[PDB]
């Protein structure tokens, strides 16, 4: 065993069909071994460049790449789906790198598997378009999230009231929150989803978190209490309570939280003499002067045996704030994404003792 996978130029299109289009990524095999398919691919590339048969890599990369696009438009709004192709086009594009000769990519292979290089053929034009196709995935993926996230997010963070006395449905809470992250966390973990990856994609999840709750904030004056500022306080630390029991601390989530923390904590200290004033200017370094000013005029006192805010108050902070050339920005953008990479990711996995599962349907495959 080579690690190499025969096949026939007519069952190229049934080799695309079991392998891609109707593959369904809660299989059994696929759970098993993630990301099988691409393995499975590249197998059959191997054999193409063994085979010196340009025609023949040319069609499967072309096949390849079309299939999974075509996936992603019927099956587009499912996350399952997207996180499964997301995975298994990069451990594509990762085998393509790993096994492709270019002695920089090897650095992490058994000897075994640098015996599985290709010889023939530069693969180096297809990668990018593999690596442009990951980035689109990634969007749709990240789309597909938010979009499951933003009912819940309101009504668990601000519209619930969580802990207390401390001084089509929306019913959602911050359990619900919590239990959307797990299921998308651990959807990832099984497609075999790289670690670099994961983390950007909890960090996106947290900054629409954080956006949404924050844009409420300073939309809606009734959120703008002492109280509330000690729920979504409470709440943050849940999430962060989350983030160390996935160990992703280092993913950069934690600090998307930061305005929204800052906020919280606004609505809560004093905010009477100069000396309050001057501890707001120093605590909210991640808040804009439109969005520090905007909240002390939105916060409403417990009862009527508390002042307002005065207006003298908020131009002393704002006399304090003219030090730093500021943004303007008041709402954040709760639909922005941040740009991804794409590290090198190899694998340890022996190509040549892969089996083929009879589930999968490549009995025309002929192991070489």
């Amino acid at each position: 065993f080579q690690g190499m996978l025969e096949y026939k130029k007519e069952d190229e299109q049934k080799l695309v069909k079991n392998l891609i289009l109707e593959l369904k990524p809660r299989g059994v095999a696929v759970n098993l071994i993630p990301g099988l398919p691409a393995y499975i691919l590249f197998m059959c590339v191997r054999h193409a460049d063994y085979l010196n048969d340009d025609q023949k890599v040319r069609s499967l990369l072309t096949s390849t790449i079309n299939s999974i696009k075509k996936v992603l438009k019927k099956r587009g709004d499912d996350f399952e789906t997207v996180s499964f192709w997301l995975s298994n086009t990069c451990r594509f594009l990762h085998c393509l790198k790993q096994y492709s000769g270019e002695e920089g990519f090897m650095k992490h292979n058994t000897s075994r598997q640098n015996e599985h290089c290709l010889t023939n053929f530069d693969l180096a034009e297809y990668r990018q378009v593999l690596s442009d196709l990951a980035i689109q995935i990634y969007q749709q993926l990240v789309r597909v999230l938010e979009n499951i996230l933003q009912p819940m997010i309101v009504s668990g963070m601000l519209e619930h009231e969580t802990i207390q006395g401390v001084s089509d449905e929306g019913t959602y809470t911050l359990d619900s929150i919590l239990r959307q992250l797990n299921s998308f966390h651990s959807v990832m973990c099984q497609h075999g989803m790289d670690p670099e990856l994961i983390k950007q994609v909890v960090k996106q999840m947290f900054y629409i978190i954080g956006a949404i709750t924050l844009n409420n904030l300073l939309l809606r004056k009734d959120m703008c209490s002492w109280s509330k500022g000690m729920q979504i306080r409470y709440n943050v630390s849940q999430l962060e309570e989350w983030l160390r029991d996935k160990n992703l601390m280092n993913s950069g989530a934690k600090e998307t939280l930061e305005p929204l923390i800052q906020a919280a904590q606004l609505l809560q200290v004093k905010k009477k003499t100069d000396d309050d004033a001057e501890a707001i200017c120093s605590m909210c370094n991640a808040l804009t002067t439109a969005q520090i000013v905007k909240v002390l005029n939105l916060y409403t006192p417990v009862n009527e045996f508390e002042e307002r805010v005065s207006v003298s108050f908020i131009r002393t902070i704002q006399m304090r704030l003219r030090d730093r050339k500021d943004s303007p920005q008041l709402l954040m953008d709760a639909k922005h994404i941040f740009p991804v990479t794409f590290p090198f990711n190899p694998s340890s996995l022996a190509l040549e003792t892969i089996q083929i599962p009879a589930s999968l349907g490549l009995g025309f495959i002929s192991r070489v």
